[PDB]
């Protein structure tokens, strides 16, 4: 029933709203960018509050997994949505916000981009099903926690491993062959923990630019300018840090 769970809950198209008949800047380009960012945190905060066994954790610490997290599962499912709209081709944002390579370089997130899509495009070179993306999203936001701990560490100990678990049986379920498919499951854990180096770069980009938005002439939305210099500069300073399955 787990993963009928998940693709039941799985957020659905989600626009940027993003003037396409401007010819493109930078401002225009990361102001749509960080709109974007806003309405996609709010359906992450109903997918995460609808998951197996969520509710299991303290109040404070649902919103802070979340908020850690919020990053780097942008990154994974739009990586998904390349690989499956374009293959990995542009970076798809969102219907109404593709990035060309154009687009890439004028938003000054060039390097970040070629990031995320080698990242789009490990989904095509590792053949990753659909039912495998929802359970590693699902393990991605357990993936980030405070060096000192959360509110209840025991509770958020076992959801992740029950999650792991549910990634395992995915993997298990009538697919593989061998006896050992340590193979496949360990792929799949080196493809996560890719994900977390990316999460940072775009950390690091989110809190440089809203220090400098009020030059750059770049809104920031309520929610996400909070969460950019409350939660992100907690990871950034090493505060909070991801769990990583390989060291
Ligand atoms: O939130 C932000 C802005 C904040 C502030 C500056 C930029 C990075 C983080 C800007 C931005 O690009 N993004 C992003 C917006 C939307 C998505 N998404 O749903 O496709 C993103 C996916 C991966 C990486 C970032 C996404």
């Amino acid at each position: 029933i787990f993963l009928n769970v998940l693709e039941a809950i799985e957020p659905g198209v989600v626009c940027a709203g993003h003037d396409n008949n401007q010819p493109d800047s930078f401002a225009a380009l990361l102001s749509s960018l960080n709109e974007l960012g806003e309405r996609q945190l709010v359906h992450v905060v109903k997918w995460a509050k609808a998951l197996p066994g969520f509710r299991n954790l303290h109040v404070d610490d649902q919103m802070a997994v979340i908020q850690y997290s919020w990053m780097g599962l942008m990154v994974f499912a739009m990586g998904w949505r390349s690989f499956t709209n374009v293959n990995s081709r542009m970076l798809y944002f969102a219907p109404d916000l593709v990035f060309n390579e154009y687009r890439m370089h004028k938003s000054r997130m060039y390097s970040q981009c070629v990031r995320m899509r080698h990242l789009s495009q490990e989904f095509g070179w590792l053949q990753i099903t659909p039912q495998e993306f929802l359970c590693m999203k699902a393990l991605l936001l357990f993936s980030i926690i405070p060096v000192d701990g959360l509110k209840n560490q025991k509770f958020f100990d076992e959801l992740r491993m029950n999650y792991i678990k549910e990634l395992d049986r995915i993997i298990a379920c009538k697919r593989k062959n061998p006896t050992s498919c340590s193979r496949r499951f360990y792929q799949l854990t080196k493809l996560l923990d890719s994900v977390q180096p990316i999460a940072r770069e775009l950390h690091q980009f989110a809190f440089d630019l809203l220090i400098k938005s009020h030059m750059v002439s770049v809104d920031f939305p309520e929610m996400m300018a909070e969460i950019i210099s409350v939660q992100v500069p907690k990871i950034l300073s090493g505060k909070v840090k991801p769990i990583y399955f390989h060291t």
